[PDB]
């Protein structure tokens, strides 16, 4: 309700805007439609549960490409309403029912099958949808069915971010000839200490290779489970540049439905097309100059926000070729926009 | 001050964003650095306000490429804290005085020579900063004084504008093979009733020479006269396209001191270098297609909002090779972000 800031989140929900931005995001729709597409055959006389339908574009690649018993597709926000109208006059109102309600007070004439939804926030984790996904998981999804995304990781790298940087900090000190360097402390305050949504890393400002930190099993992983997600990373510095800060992406992983069968991934990272998600830049306050061969290693936690349900903080520890305490560094980022 | 969003507007102000901003838009902030230049032997021995000063870039330049007897820094924001200090650390406290003051409440030891002001918002008046300007010119401004700028007019000019219109109201009729046509009335209402900031107009998508609508006199002009401004145009189309909107723009012009001296040019247009303002999109209901030689005429309305006095509605009047008035259409478009 109010801790979940539900009036201002599902009344973003119910303007055209977020959806265009979802809808024009063609590796992540076009994903969603391929893995419809590779399960076909297997979809045929299963019930869908498609958890935050928005416009209900899942739902409709549902009864369009396969032949499933049944769709629900469920939306909170007053979008359904419309999703309710594009439903019938794609002709797919005798297979798909449009429930307008939240997964947490969710009433289904059936257990379902298949339970697919697009969640993912900034950082995957961001305004914990997955937590509706998971209570509704828990009552609908029948013992051996299926959760899309069937799994998810979170992947970060070590980064140059110089633009950013001259762009925010560097610039005050010498603006048309003028001294403005007394504006820096202030610049670091305001610029740096919160994470950069809609960052685009470019492939060449990658220190290491990035690696996956955390993982979610979405047949096992518990509401309980989200509070704090933590996981260690250790870097190999693989060309000499400068260390800006992270940048952080996701993964999310769609499993056939058989055994035999073509697994599809959507991926948010740099070596992928670009999505609305794009990358998420986390500035250390000062940048460090690193070589090959540099080890930087520590840890990643995602904490989530005790009273403001949908905000999270994200704790970066790390040390530059050392093992011992006093020399490791932290910087905690509150997620907010 | 509540009609004013006075705590909204000026907490703004005091952040380094939208300073980041200004100072990073090198056409504006270099060109009131020529205007100081053409004009320095001029600026010896003068009183120079600076009303709404920012970090105080303009009174910087003033101080520092210049000889006035003495510099008024004035502005309302917390930035003022900042602002005394940087003159301090550039050297420039003995001939700027900071005032934390608004500009309707202001108390200044002599009248001005000179008033030099960065007040132009989007379609020139937005937000209506002028109104401050001008209510400190009539007290403090000596007579025969120079304002800066000295005048200033809003350009338009119809255009097409495919990228916007394909991707906000002609994206629905087939998304991925959807028809999502009924979602297109909302479309037209959510994408295209409101003003587009930050649009950038490509030369190419012009569809006449641009025309200025509306010039302000900065010495005569009147609080009163900002009610209602309004001008009259009369375009030739001069290549065969699409008519989705008009462009608009403002330029800012700066008399030189003496006669026989150099006029400088502020230009915000798709024939000048990138501002920060970039240029205004105001999108038609539904594009119409026109031929080189057809005349598109009518008037543009700038009308002040009576409650919230820092916006205003903007209202389109046109006719296409007619004369007649059942032909005429018009759209009206309120000025919010
Ligand atoms: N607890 C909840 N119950 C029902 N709908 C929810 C929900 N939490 C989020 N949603 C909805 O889920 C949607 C997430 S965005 C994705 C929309 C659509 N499935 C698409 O892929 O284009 C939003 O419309 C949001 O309103
Ligand atoms: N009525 C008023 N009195 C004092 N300052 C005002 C004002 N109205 C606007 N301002 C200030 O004027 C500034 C406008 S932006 C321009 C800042 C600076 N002169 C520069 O060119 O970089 C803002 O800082 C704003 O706070
Ligand atoms: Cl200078
Ligand atoms: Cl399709
Ligand atoms: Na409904
Ligand atoms: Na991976
Ligand atoms: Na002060
Ligand atoms: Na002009």
């Amino acid at each position: 309700g109010d801790a979940w800031q539900d009036d201002e989140y599902f009344g973003n929900y119910g303007t055209l805007r977020l959806h265009l931005e979802m809808l024009s995001d063609k590796p992540r729709t076009e994903t969603y439609r391929q893995v419809i597409l590779s399960n076909s055959a297997a979809l045929r006389e299963k019930v869908v549960l498609d958890l935050g339908c928005g416009t209900g574009v899942i739902s409709l690649f549902c009864a369009l490409l396969a032949k499933p018993a049944g769709v629900y597709a469920v939306e909170a926000s007053s979008m359904a309403e419309h999703t309710e109208e594009l439903v019938k006059q794609n002709g797919c109102d005798g297979v798909v029912t449009v429930f307008q309600e939240r997964a947490e007070n969710l009433t289904l004439p059936t257990k379902v099958d298949v339970l697919v939804s697009e969640w993912m926030g900034n950082c995957l984790l961001f305004e914990y949808m997955l937590e509706s996904v998971l209570l509704a998981r828990d009552r609908w999804l029948k013992k051996g069915g299926m959760m899309w995304p069937s799994s998810a990781c979170l992947t970060i790298v070590p980064c140059q971010a110089f633009s950013d940087y001259r762009q925010k900090v560097e610039f005050w000190e010498n603006p048309y000839g003028l001294n403005f360097s007394y504006l820096q402390s202030l610049a670091q305050k305001e610029f740096l200490s919160k994470p950069k949504f809609s960052h685009h890393l470019q492939p060449e400002d990658c220190l290491s290779t990035p690696a996956d930190v955390i993982t979610l099993d979405m047949v096992t992983i518990q509401v309980s489970d989200l509070e704090r997600l933590k996981g260690e990373f250790t870097f190999t510095v693989e060309k000499s540049g400068m260390f800006h800060g992270f940048t952080v992406w996701f993964s999310a992983h769609f499993q056939c439905l058989e055994e035999d069968g073509p697994s599809i991934e959507l991926n948010t990272g740099p070596y992928s097309e670009i999505t609305h998600w794009k990358q998420t830049l986390f500035m250390l306050d000062a940048p460090v100059s690193v070589e090959e061969g540099d080890i930087i290693a520590g840890s990643i936690r995602l904490q989530r926000n005790p009273i403001w349900r949908r905000h999270l903080s994200i704790t970066f520890l790390w040390n530059i070729n050392s093992t011992e305490v006093s020399t490791v560094k932290t910087k905690c980022f509150p997620m907010w926009r």
